[PDB]
């Protein structure tokens, strides 16, 4: 049903941000694997655009697999900065990295049964590349990783460049504040392409989809949404020679010859990949 469903807004205190990050949950039962849905860039701090967007709750009621919706973060990429995230309306800690894989399984688990291991994390524009980096360097935690559209070599060429104009736009953040200045570690550390190796190594199960940029009956045909995806979709080429060449073998590769980057997309691919998640991750 879409009203009628046991989808909770949790309230999770963050010790490593200061506040309590709010998370839609829908539990799959208990011991349930978990599967994280991460936002895309302009995260808003009420609801998560899975939920705006789609009927994930909806489509995962009863797959045996918990759904996990983190509230916030708009430009965060899911990860621990530096520095404070200071933005247009103001300052804010920033260490989704530390929430992510430590301070949110811990309370799912001790307060709602979410198994905290063998997790699938899924995210669509800045968290596709989150979501690889989560399980590159948490493998235990997350064996499945899905990226929608994502940049998948923002470290290299003109990509640090890019981040930083996309994080001014989406609140006004500064990608200095997050990884420093593009001659950081921090760069390569978060850059999938360059943690590819780990990625084969832990044997992640990987969902890899970018459009074209060409918009079909199912709509998103405006010029940013074009544009857009087409311009991240040779890092997500390249990701995948670069990944069959160092000896990848667990991945799906999705790139179909339209889609733009819009939701209308994205929660196609997110109701396309129920039954891998379910096998992957082990539901019933």
């Amino acid at each position: 049903s879409r009203p009628g469903l046991p989808v909770e807004y949790l309230q999770v205190p963050s010790p490593s941000m200061g506040r309590d990050i709010k998370v839609q949950f829908q539990s799959g039962g208990n011991n349930s694997p978990a599967v994280y849905l991460l936002d895309g860039l302009r995260a808003q701090d009420d609801y998560n655009g899975w939920d705006i967007n789609t009927p994930a709750f909806e489509w995962y009621y009863q797959s045996g697999l918990s759904i996990v919706m983190p509230v916030g973060g708009q430009s965060s990429f899911y990860s621990d900065w530096y520095s404070p995230a200071c933005g247009k309306a103001g300052c804010q800690t920033y260490k989704w990295e530390t929430f992510l894989t430590s301070e949110l399984p811990q309370w799912l688990s001790a307060n709602r049964a979410v198994k905290p291991t063998g997790s699938a994390a899924i995210g669509l524009s800045m968290a596709g590349s989150s979501a690889m980096i989560l399980a590159a360097y948490h493998p235990q935690q997350f064996i499945y990783a899905g990226s929608l559209s994502a940049l998948l070599d923002p470290s290299q060429g003109m990509g640090p460049s890019l981040i930083g104009l996309a994080m001014g736009d989406a609140g006004g953040y500064k990608a200095a504040d997050m990884w420093g200045p593009s001659s950081d570690p921090a760069w390569e550390r978060n850059d999938p392409t360059q943690q590819i190796p780990k990625l084969v190594a832990n044997n992640t199960r990987l969902w890899v989809y970018c459009g074209n940029g060409t918009p079909n009956e199912l709509g998103g045909a405006n010029i940013p949404a074009e544009f857009l995806e087409n311009f991240v979709r040779s890092s997500n080429l390249k990701f995948q020679d670069a990944y069959n060449a160092a000896g990848g073998h667990n991945a799906v590769f999705n790139f179909p010859p339209n889609g733009t980057h819009s939701w209308e997309y994205w929660g196609a691919q997110l109701n396309a990949m129920k039954g891998d998640l379910q096998s992957s991750l082990g539901a019933g």
